[PDB]
């Protein structure tokens, strides 16, 4: 079937102020529900939700992507690759109830942007206009990446999302957040100790820790450090491949560069597949609760 064009359509009469309110509600709930996942907070899972709801995109036919907000449908909601994201969706339920006018795609992506910024990460410009599409537009499972592969797999996988080497290495840096949960993915352990703080620790740990390829309780291999951290085979491939290695070293030695590159790559990820009218509003850059004195 001929590829569909998804034109961003601003929620009727809404502007920057309306979305800053949604951002604020999400940020305030992030601060309030601090006990989740042994006090890590919902920050990490919201970022992963934003990425998985966007990562189903296929540049070849524009199927999948953040536009339709199809994660709300069971086929995608139950994707084995999305195990654990239900926690992020449940967190957003009261937010959507208070602001019923925002589309699901805008909420899922804004959730990721809000989480990154509130966790002291870079500012990430965000554009509104995603429109909910029917259940039959939900992409089949299997479009998200496996974690037991090598650099070649990673490089090829991300080409479907139109991401180059630099974009891939920067995006993977999001693993500086949260952790793996055996029950969800068959992997257990965090990548960093300050896992609700967005920084370049993921790269520093990958480069400086002494890693051992071990098997976890799910019989899957993962690199472990005596410090109590892990690196998935796909994460570790970033230092096995010489092209990826150079970029990993770059980010480990330049916090600002990582922030700038991650911001661009993350916005791109969240906007893939969307056509923005020439007269659409400019991207929004939301103030953090801290910047607002809230
Ligand atoms: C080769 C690519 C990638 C693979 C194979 C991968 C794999 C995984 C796995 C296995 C988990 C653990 C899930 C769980 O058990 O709860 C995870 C968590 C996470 N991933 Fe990735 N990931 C990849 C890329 C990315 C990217 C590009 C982002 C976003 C920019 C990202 C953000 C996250 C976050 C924030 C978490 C933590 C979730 C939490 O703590 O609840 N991942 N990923
Ligand atoms: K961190």
């Amino acid at each position: 079937t001929t590829p569909l064009v998804h034109v961003a359509s601003v929620e009727k009469g809404r502007s920057y102020e309306d979305f800053q309110k949604v951002y604020n509600a999400i940020a305030l709930k992030l601060r309030e529900d601090d006990e989740y996942d042994n006090y890590i907070g919902y920050g990490p899972v919201l970022v992963r939700l934003a990425w998985h709801t966007s990562g189903t995109w296929d540049k070849h036919d524009n199927t999948g992507g953040s536009y339709g907000g199809t994660y709300r449908f069971k086929k995608e909601f139950n994707d084995p690759s999305n195990a654990g994201l239900q926690n992020g969706f449940k967190f957003l339920e009261p937010i959507h109830k208070e602001f019923p006018w925002i589309s699901s795609g805008d909420l899922f992506s804004l959730g990721g942007v809000t989480a990154v910024q509130e966790m002291q990460g870079p500012k990430i410009p965000w554009r509104c206009g995603r429109v909910d599409t029917p259940e039959d537009t939900t992409p089949d499972n299997g479009r998200l990446p496996d974690a037991d592969k090598d650099a070649d797999y990673v490089r090829t996988f991300f080409q479907r999302l139109n991401m180059n080497d630099r974009e891939v290495v920067a995006l993977m840096g999001a693993h500086t957040l949260g952790k793996t949960h055996l029950k969800n993915s068959g992997y257990e352990g965090p990548w960093t100790a300050n896992n609700n703080v967005f920084d370049n620790s993921f790269y520093l740990n990958l480069l400086n820790e002494d890693w051992k390829l071990e098997k976890n309780d799910a019989n899957n291999e993962q690199w472990d450090s005596k410090s109590g951290y892990l690196q998935l085979p796909t994460d570790y491939s970033l230092i096995q491949d010489p092209k990826y290695l150079s970029i990993v070293k770059e980010y480990a030695n330049d916090q600002d560069k990582f922030f700038k590159d991650f911001s661009k790559a993350f916005e791109k990820l969240l906007e893939n597949g969307i056509t923005f009218p020439k007269d659409a509003p400019s991207p929004f850059i939301f103030k953090t609760l801290e910047e607002q004195g809230l």
